[PDB]
């Protein structure tokens, strides 16, 4: 740290020291903190730059870490980490072993809530504030939420509840944060005292306003002013819409991530961004299907968690033919635990009347989208990872036989049953071990006849998937075998029973034993 | 039927004769329909008589799409859409569904049961209708409780953005309109919801308006065991807090709400906020208990995963209506919580087999500080088990109930009396497993080494369920002992009494014995 470059930032290693600075020094501190961020974080974080003055004001006014400051998701919280003891580590953000992208409870007493999904801050802040009142030590609570995050249903539920029971909570609406990857009437109607919009870049103005609002009772609201699978999906949307008036596609505020930018411009009448609203995304699709359109819900595995009840109740129970294009399935890399696509094979396959498909390459991905798009008896899901595929030829489209796998190699003694994009690693292993290899294609319905044939011809089976082992695709294979009283041992390879930490997709797969070398070692150790 | 008592209603078994009535007969029609409901079948259905008459009189149903949010507000709808001769079978095995059900009538646009789905679906129907370009109209009816749900706000906010031709009727049982105006609706009301002629005139106008329109009209059960336990714990522990998403009576919380009002939080129909609010209380070093039905917990799954499990916060989930729920049918079954909770890291999942176990497990999860715990139990009465003094149960350990030979039955939950009869008949070993997660791995492997076959029993989907986790342990240890997994089949379970639906699915002693004998 170059104390001569940042002589004011040099004085405030702790927020206790920050609170001792003369107020007159705070604009210079904000300049230095903005320069230090630019000089220090690797190439993205415009909302971090835009929240510098707010962050200084908040830690200057609130007695953190005793008073509780809860950040909603976003790079708005980078300056926060710099001021709470992690200045010299800020260049490690998102690296394996480095700082978390967002506040993480285990990382600092100053991180009240681990975030990553959006819109959780107000709800948690109401709990913290109710607890603070009962504790009766005059602890205060503030949360900072971006304008994207405030579109989610659970933020409305939280604000409505705050209007009812009237916690002593300050909510700061930060228009600098987008929350992904006049103005006060609504919040007043929900029961808040509303101030603003104020200048979010006036550190002294914010200190004065926050000092007053921190002392008020009840709910307070301050308003401050080579191809990726995603590209494969977006290309397929465009090809399909060009020939079929029925296709409609929906994203809950993840147009760029899900690969839909070109589609949104070529087919604007087929494209719906419903904001950060996964639950509405799904039930809106159910309504389009009742209307005899063919909706595709583009949604990340991790965010689909939040729309589970709409998948079960508003789609599967109705047998409506909605197609789910599930991106960021499996290991997602840099965003770490809060974002992994770790559970969708488990939580979707226990639901009746769901078809669940796991392509092993980008051709299979297209074939499965096509198959699910023309499958009319009920909903279909196709899940695929962040990142590139194998370079597979994109073959002419044809519906795949439902619930049938594909034999890739005939070997002996061991059969490997692959679900999804780890197939090239399993192919290397099966050559090395002279094993049988099968690309299962379908997690549900499973190819039971192929499972029984494999079990009748090998001493042991291996299942492979980029999902939790517990309840996952391989667990489904186990169930078929046991139902047929064929107790042939199966090694279920997949994600272990802990939340998967950050790193490159490649290095985290290797750490989990999900490359060819890891898979081979697991088989040998188990045999 | 009884033409004498209802001489206007008698002539309008379908909406086509309904629309042939002169306006002047609709008031008498409404009186007759209300009396018919009183005689043939709750309060919310009585309350929607006039609205229902007005809607079907003005809208060209079933071509125009009318969507009902959940509630017995839809009983009159079924009487006017050709099903009045069946209204006496509602909620019975083989009878009419309690709520509109797509397969039951072309007048049922959306199957409902969970709340707050009507606006979202209505926006899709309305967007489809505009693209169809055949002048089809769309209208939905939502209750004042259902509009508290986060997905209803998401839908209203999207309606304000894309401006579909949809009428939302708030069936409400400054000013109230400002919120809906700010979300982007044209707001009318509040109006008299029992002036049928006034509603016909208003609906006629608003059906013809473009864009988003908003019309505002004016032995103890396990639940009791849980509520009693909350009271006893809060009496001696200031940290206890209990949360319900608007299901106070069903979750057994009435007395608790009256004795501990300062520790009781009804968050409205807001499962998502219920869970993350609990996470905040736990961060604040209180001990929250979230009371929630299995089927509704589906809607808070992301908050369980991201705001509780990833945080390692020690929230207690008291999961009622687990397993087969009986009369409410498919939309309400507690069919999946053992599957969707056990794949989540750092979750403890407990399945008590009687009232005493239920209390022991609530106490155990309440005093477990390393992460969240869930205790799931069915609707209905327990066995009469003696309530023993409370102490924490050793984590991930099951109990041997009977020693036999050849077969071992591994029970998760309240079908244990049935497993016990079977175990006697077959001279099978019987184990009460207690924990779905973590499993008693040591015991599973000992049972497999001592028997030719295992049987698992749970009142949850077989797919992904507790017995599926036993399979996984055996496979991980490269064992070769087959396991019969007994549980809920892979279809949504229809309505009936709990006893008769369990019998149908083979989850009584007789059906379990038969499944074992057939499989061997
Ligand atoms: C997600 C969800 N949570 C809880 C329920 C339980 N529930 C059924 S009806 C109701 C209240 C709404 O009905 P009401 O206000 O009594 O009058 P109505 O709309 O029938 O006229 C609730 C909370 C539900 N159906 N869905
Ligand atoms: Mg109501």
């Amino acid at each position: 740290f170059d104390i001569a470059k940042y002589p004011t930032l040099a004085l405030v290693d702790s927020t206790q020291e920050l609170r001792l600075l003369p107020k007159e020094s705070l604009p210079k501190l904000c300049d230095e903190l903005r320069r230090y961020l630019l000089d220090s974080v690797s190439r993205h974080f415009a909302s971090g730059l835009g929240t510098v003055e707010l962050t200084v004001a908040l830690h200057y006014v609130y007695n953190t870490p005793f008073d509780r400051l809860i950040w909603d998701v976003g790079h708005q919280a980078y300056p926060h980490k710099i001021l709470t003891g992690r200045r010299d580590k800020i260049g490690t953000i998102r690296q394996k072993g480095g700082l978390h992208p967002f506040p993480w409870r285990g990382e600092s007493e100053y991180d009240v809530l681990s975030v990553g999904h959006s819109s959780t801050s107000i709800s948690a802040g109401i709990g913290v504030a109710i607890a603070a009142a009962k504790e009766d030590k005059q602890r205060r609570a503030v949360c900072v939420i971006g304008d994207g995050a405030i579109t989610a249903g659970m933020a409305f539920e939280a604000m409505n509840h705050a209007g009812d029971i009237k916690p002593d909570l300050l909510v700061v609406l930060n228009d600098n944060e987008m929350s992904i990857s006049g103005p006060g009437t609504l919040f007043e109607e929900l029961g808040f005292n509303y101030i603003g919009p104020v200048d979010g870049h006036d550190v002294l103005g914010l200190v004065s306003t926050l000092k007053n609002m921190r002392d008020l009772k009840g709910p307070q609201f301050l308003h401050i002013m080579l191809p990726s699978y995603s590209k494969i999906f977006g290309d397929w949307l465009c090809e399909t819409a060009a020939k079929d008036n029925k296709l409609m596609a929906i994203t809950p505020a993840m147009r760029e991530g899900s690969g839909m930018v070109e589609f949104s411009k070529k087919f604007p009448d087929r494209y719906f961004d419903v904001a950060i609203a996964e639950q509405h995304a799904v039930t809106f699709a159910a309504g389009l299907a009742i209307g005899d359109y063919k909706p595709v819900v583009a949604i990340y595995s991790t965010f689909l968690q939040r729309a589970y009840d709409q998948v079960i109740h508003d789609v599967a129970i109705q047998k409506l033919p909605v197609l789910f294009a599930i991106d960021r399935a499996g290991i997602v890399g840099a965003d770490g635990q809060t974002h992994q696509g770790a559970f969708d094979l488990s939580f979707l396959r226990c639901i009746p009347d769901m078809v669940v498909m796991t392509p092993s390459d980008e051709n299979e991905c297209r074939q499965m989208l096509y198959t699910g798009y023309h499958y009319s008896d009920g909903p279909c899901a196709v899940r695929y990872p962040r990142g590139s595929g194998t370079g597979a030829t994109l073959e002419p489209l044809a519906s795949l036989p439902i619930g049938k796998g594909v034999v890739k190699r005939q070997g002996e003694k061991i059969a490997i049953l692959n679900f999804g994009t780890l197939l090239p690693e399993a192919a290397a292993v099966a050559d090395k071990l002279n094993a049988t290899l099968v690309d299962m294609r379908f997690v549900k319905p499973l190819d039971t006849a192929l499972i029984l044939q494999l079990a009748g011809e090998h001493d042991a089976l291996v299942t492979l998937e980029e999902n939790a082992i517990m309840g996952g695709a391989g667990s489904g294979v186990n169930e078929v075998l046991m139902a047929h009283r064929r107790a042939v041992p199966v090694l279920n390879i997949g994600l272990p029973d802990y939340f998967i930490p950050q790193g490159t997709q490649e290095e985290i797969r290797a750490d989990l034993g999900l490359d060819a070398a890891g898979i081979e070692a697991k088989i040998r150790d188990w045999l």
